């Protein structure tokens, strides 16, 4: 879901 995408983003950055 979008929360997973945000998780990905916030993790990578």
């Amino acid at each position: 879901g979008i929360l997973d995408i945000l998780n990905k983003v916030s993790n990578l950055f």
